[PDB]
């Protein structure tokens, strides 16, 4: 199934092999576009929207994303789960969650990278309970 | 797969042919207890722990349910979803959203029954995308 992605490793792929802490078979007609990966959400930043810490998020591999719509991006290393918001060579990953602020990055200055598209959320996978 | 279930008429079964709206694959080793079927969720009065209106709560079909713990139940043909508080008696099925109220149950005056036990959520299978 589709394959679970944990803690990334600081500048190391996400499908690292490192990375992979299982595989669930995921019904492909559940999410459009079509899930190809499960990632794991640190923090609270999109509790708002129902986006909790632990939960799975579906994730479609693509980097044609639009303003509004929630990504997985790269910025120098550190992978994070936000709403894009990119305005010429300024972009905006905004929290839904009063206690964060939004990230502003200088597309010129460091390096950014779309890693995918929120297109679900799948909350249990509990790595304490056998 | 775990057969979705929509939106209950009063008084009827959860399970009840006109109440599913399809099935879908989920992978059995996701939840604990395991899904016996899945629920669409109406309203926020669940949103502090993102369950969110429309989320597909996965359901654990049993009775065998405790304080503390998220529950399908049903009061007088309604059915909800709510943390379970039970006291004597008297139950207590309480929202995690301020702008909600508790909903207390007289054991004798009203019919009260456990549908199940909340064991995850999935958030997708949209109605109105193709």
């Amino acid at each position: 199934g589709l394959p679970l992605v944990g803690r990334v490793a600081a500048g190391e792929p996400l499908l690292a092999q490192q990375h992979i802490e299982g595989h669930y078979q995921v019904d492909p007609s559940l999410f459009k576009p079509n899930a190809d990966f499960l990632l794991r959400v640190s923090g609270m930043a999109m509790k708002d929207i129902g986006i909790m810490d632990g939960d799975l998020l579906a994730v479609h591999k693509t980097q044609d994303v639009r303003n509004g719509q929630v990504v997985v991006a790269r910025i120098d290393d550190e992978v994070t789960v936000k709403r894009l918001k990119k305005q010429g060579n300024k972009v905006e990953l905004l929290p839904e969650n009063s206690e964060f602020k939004p990230i502003v990055v200088d597309l010129r200055q460091q390096s950014f990278t779309i890693e995918g598209l929120a297109v679900g959320v799948i909350r249990n996978g509990d790595w304490l309970v056998p």
